[PDB]
């Protein structure tokens, strides 16, 4: 119940100003995998769409934080159709200024932060219909859309290559995928890439399927 009662808290009508301890828990159990990236952005994005402007306000900064700093799996939750349509809507409705401009905040900081993501292109895609729509933006600041870098996964140990289950030996040497961790012969991780979402900016070994996500 913990995710649950801290999203509450930080959204409460109560709160003069953000309860950014709650908002950092919230975090946290998003990036140690204890509450899952879509139930969190879910149970954030009901809040969003309160009618009370004050609640909009404050999930928008929950939402604004989980985006920040708990990386892909809670990217992956935002920067998709559904979420800039639903945006959309909620920015053409919204009666109320402080909501309207956080909305324009955020889409105008994600679009510059999924930039090298083509996955994530739907954001940018918004922002420019927004601005065509006649949307007037605050002011960018670089700062807005400086993502915390995620942790690299723990390497395995296993006795047989992860894909192609050749064992182990004294001439088949272990190697490991950086991008995901899992433990290969030579010949299945024979691919370098930097890894940007790590802080990886030099080429490192990765597997092929990590090598083709990353290389897009
Ligand atoms: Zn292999
Ligand atoms: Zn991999």
């Amino acid at each position: 119940g913990t995710f649950e009662r801290l999203l509450d808290k930080a959204t409460s009508q109560l709160l003069l100003e953000t309860d950014w301890e709650s908002i950092l828990q919230i975090c946290d159990l998003i990036r140690q995998g204890d509450t899952q990236a879509k139930y969190a952005v879910n149970s954030i994005k009901k809040k969003v769409n309160d009618k009370n402007p004050h609640v909009a306000l404050y999930a928008l900064e929950v939402m604004e934080s989980v985006v920040k700093n708990c990386g892909q799996t809670v990217h992956d939750e935002v920067a998709n159709k559904q979420t800039m349509e639903e945006l959309k809507d909620l920015l053409k409705r919204q009666v109320e200024v402080n909501v309207r401009n956080k909305i324009l905040y955020l889409i105008q900081a994600w679009a510059h932060a999924f930039r090298n993501e083509p996955k994530y292109k739907v954001v940018q895609d918004t922002y420019q219909i927004m601005k065509v729509e006649g949307h007037v933006f605050p002011e960018f600041k670089e700062s807005d859309a400086m993502f915390a870098a995620e942790r690299a996964p723990d390497w395995v140990d296993a006795e047989e290559c992860h894909r192609c289950r050749v064992q182990f030996g004294v001439m088949t040497r272990k190697h490991h995928c950086r991008a995901c961790g899992q433990i290969f012969c030579g010949k299945c991780s024979s691919k370098y890439s930097t890894i940007p979402k790590f802080g990886i900016e030099k080429e490192v070994r990765v597997c092929e399927p990590c090598y083709e996500q990353l290389n897009r």
